[PDB]
């Protein structure tokens, strides 16, 4: 029943600027109203580009009031180039005074869960509950950022998978992603749906069919992005290419 907003920008650069400015404003707003912002970060070129923009325009925010979580990450070493958290570190977090006690990265392959990816996912579920309000099992994320693949995948939720079918668990292990690397930890649709707002930031014609399918009410098991819905609103931030199958 929540509101849906679709914004279209000329190209990837205009999209990233607009999305990064929207994020700066959303963080400022949450700090002004509650003295706290809870943001779920994503990986991917566009998602990281948005963080580089935030560094450019909002380095002066009070980061001690900003708390960051991840929607997914790759089960590889901490400083591996394929880590979403390390990419956000290099794009933004290492360049500001951001206390590490506020940073909540997912486990990596050196975290001593070893081959037990499911235990690693349980651990992140425990972290979500510890950082939630009393009696809640997940923070009320102010914004969950998302990228989307050409098949509509979001976080590491792929079509026709157990992860996208999960209705109870908030975090699960993915042993078999068809996009490299195969092993990830991911927030599920129920976790995404704890967010006040979910923003999908999407660029390129290769994604236009999936965007249209998702806006057009596909089953999330067929097109995972269709399940990515905020409590207050869902926001599609597109370039014209990614929007080219919408009206
Ligand atoms: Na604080
Ligand atoms: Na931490």
């Amino acid at each position: 029943m929540s509101e849906t907003i679709i914004e279209k920008y000329a190209d990837t650069d205009a999209l990233v600027t607009a999305a990064g400015d929207r994020l700066a404003s959303a963080i400022t707003g949450a700090l002004a109203e509650r003295g706290k912002a809870m943001i779920v970060l994503t990986g991917g070129g566009t998602g990281i580009a948005l963080l580089k923009h935030l560094r450019d325009v909002a380095s002066g925010l009070d980061w001690t009031n900003v708390h960051v979580f991840w929607g997914d990450d790759r089960y590889v070493p901490k400083t591996d180039p394929e880590r979403n958290a390390w990419q956000a570190w290099e794009a933004l977090l290492e360049h500001v005074n951001f206390p590490l006690r506020n940073m909540h990265a997912m486990p990596n392959s050196e975290s001593e869960y070893g081959t037990d990816l499911d235990a690693a996912a349980l651990a992140y579920e425990q972290l979500l509950a510890a950082n939630a309000e009393p009696g809640q099992d997940c923070p009320a994320f102010d914004v969950h950022l998302l990228g989307m693949g050409g098949e509509g995948h979001i976080n590491s939720l792929f079509p026709h998978t157990d992860a996208v079918k999960e209705t109870q668990r908030l975090v699960v292990a993915v042993p078999d992603s068809p996009k490299p690397p195969p092993q990830r930890i991911t927030l599920t649709l129920p976790a995404i749906q704890r967010s006040r707002e979910v923003w999908l930031v999407v660029s390129g014609e290769a994604k236009a069919d999936a965007v249209a399918a998702a806006v057009g009410g596909a089953d999330p098991v067929d097109v995972p992005a269709a399940g990515a819905k905020g409590i207050e609103r869902t926001v599609w931030l597109l370039d014209e290419a990614a929007a080219s199958q919408l009206g």
